[PDB]
């Protein structure tokens, strides 16, 4: 056994702060006092074990079989994360052996509100969940190297040479708005016990920028006291959840259309009698008091038998192709945690069946982010700016996915479907022209996706409910209402000039 030894050992380096994009910080790094011990040297001193044993609120006996089981190492944790009086409280026993240092632990300042997308750290500083582990590289800096003289126990008695001085990690500034993040919190948790809800999610993207704005899910958990936490609570639904959007996609079937040189807004399709068999198969409409209807009323009625004749007519690739090139189904390039593509099927034979269930936005499934994603491209007269969740300076050339006079005539289809009589005037937004569509899957699952203000397009929003518990569940009843406040506010906020 030797009578010293020489060991290069880490100079851990100080994490970058996570802030918000106008610098609010949402996850910063604070020295936390850590208690620890070299066993060889407390063996030399039983006598003041008890005394430091109640210090660290422990057994006298457990305490004591602790040491004597490590009495071969030469460290240990006895208490990790006090403050410094804390600290001082213990090292004025001046017990032989025991050893405080300042170590780096992260607190998140908006705790819950932004848990999801910042996710967090391990009691070693390092980035395990969300943002956190997404941009761990970033943030956790370099850490230095120093070369230490132990005695026989493993005692430090001499800093020889530092080789490497540590490098901290590298601020980080979101695309969240933490003021339409706190805005969007609030009013999905309002709506969530409004409905007796299971869970939601609220997403906000800039449509000229492609940045996530606000991202809030419920349930949601405080990542600053992780105890007894639901493992529910932790997912980051808007971006690891994919659903059926339903209804919601109608407005893609409807760009299919009017692109195929087959349909104008104006032109009819006979409904009648509000339902449509294909053999085994039977396509049903909510409202049945129709015949013919505009492909405006389409939308507004939510009529799956009218979508489905259009999508018969034009042919279910056409739709499919719209729905790939705004995202659907494809790698958003985030590279978040447990983020899912979803799932755009595909067939070489569309059937009818196949057709149809396509364009009212059944057997696809989609995450909040890519059903928000579509919107801002549509609400950018057809040109999708690839997302970010971190702040865009320099923001890259998006791409042309839908011509930019067929977006601009589904826009204004969208902004009757919120404004016009039999309508969702639920999301009407106070002061703005609106525009988006309501839509309800399957136990069911209530959706609302818009843009405003449609005279010239800056924010687009995606509400999720899962499993609303009142005899009121559609789209236009349950996420209709969260749509207006959270827009409204998120305008007034931007300082968006009112345009109505
Ligand atoms: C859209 O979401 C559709 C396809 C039509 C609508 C009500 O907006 N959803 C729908 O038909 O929902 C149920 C009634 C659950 C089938």
């Amino acid at each position: 056994d030797p009578a010293r030894s020489v060991r290069h050992i880490a100079i851990p380096a100080h994490r970058g702060l996570i802030t918000d994009r106008n610098g609010e910080p949402l996850a910063v790094s604070t020295p936390v006092t850590t208690l620890w011990a070299n066993p060889k040297e407390l063996m030399t001193a039983k006598e003041r074990w008890p005394q430091l044993a109640a210090a660290l609120g422990q057994d006298t006996k457990l305490f004591a079989d602790r040491i004597e089981q490590n009495a071969e190492r030469e460290f240990i944790y006895l208490v990790r994360g006090l403050t410094p009086e804390q600290g001082e409280g213990v090292i004025a026993l001046k017990v032989p052996g025991v050893y405080s240092i300042e170590e780096f632990r992260r607190f998140y300042p908006a705790g819950e509100v932004v848990a999801h997308a910042v996710g967090f750290t391990d009691v070693d500083d390092r980035g395990r969940e969300g943002i956190e582990l997404a941009f761990d590289e970033w943030l956790a800096g370099v850490p230095g190297k120093r070369q230490v003289l132990k005695d026989r126990r493993g005692r430090v008695i001499k800093d020889v040479q530092v080789t490497k001085n540590a490098k901290p990690g590298k601020t980080l500034a979101l695309s969240i708005d933490l003021r339409l993040q706190y805005l969007a919190h609030r009013e999905l948790r309002n709506a969530l016990l409004e409905n007796g809800a299971k869970a939601g999610s609220l997403v906000i993207m800039d449509v000229k920028t492609g940045e996530i704005l606000a991202m809030t899910n419920q349930p949601t958990y405080n990542p600053n006291n992780r105890r007894n936490l639901q493992p529910a609570a932790m997912r980051n639904r808007a971006m690891i959840d994919v659903f059926e959007p339903g209804s919601t996609v109608k407005p893609f079937s409807m760009s299919a259309a009017l692109a195929s040189g087959r349909w104008k807004p104006s032109d009819i399709v006979d409904v009648y009698p509000g339902t449509l068999q294909i053999g085994r198969y039977t396509i049903r409409d909510v409202s049945r008091n129709s015949r013919q209807l505009d492909l405006t009323g389409i939308l507004i009625k939510s009529s799956n038998v009218g979508i489905s004749k259009i999508a018969f007519d034009i042919g279910a690739e056409s739709i499919y192709s719209v729905m790939q090139q705004v995202g659907l189904g494809q790698d958003t390039g985030l590279g978040f945690p447990g983020e899912r593509v979803g799932n755009l099927p595909n067939h070489r034979k569309w059937p009818k069946a196949e057709t149809a269930t396509l364009a009212y936005g059944y057997g696809l499934s989609v995450t909040a982010i890519q059903l928000a994603h579509a919107y801002a491209a549509l609400a950018n007269d057809g040109k999708s700016v690839p997302l970010s969740m971190t702040r865009v300076d320099r923001v890259p050339d998006g791409v042309q996915v839908i011509s930019p006079e067929v977006a601009s005539t589904v826009q204004g289809m969208l902004q009757q479907v919120v404004e016009a009589q039999g309508g969702v005037f639920r999301a009407q937004v106070p002061g703005y022209h609106a525009a988006g569509k309501s839509g309800t899957a399957r136990a069911y699952r209530s959706l609302f996706a818009g843009f405003a203000p449609a005279t010239d397009p800056r924010i687009a929003m995606v509400v999720v409910i899962d499993e609303p518990s009142k005899a009121g569940y559609f789209g236009g009843l349950v996420s209709a209402p969260v749509f207006s406040k959270v827009m409204a506010g998120a305008l007034r906020l931007m300082n968006v000039p009112p345009d109505n």
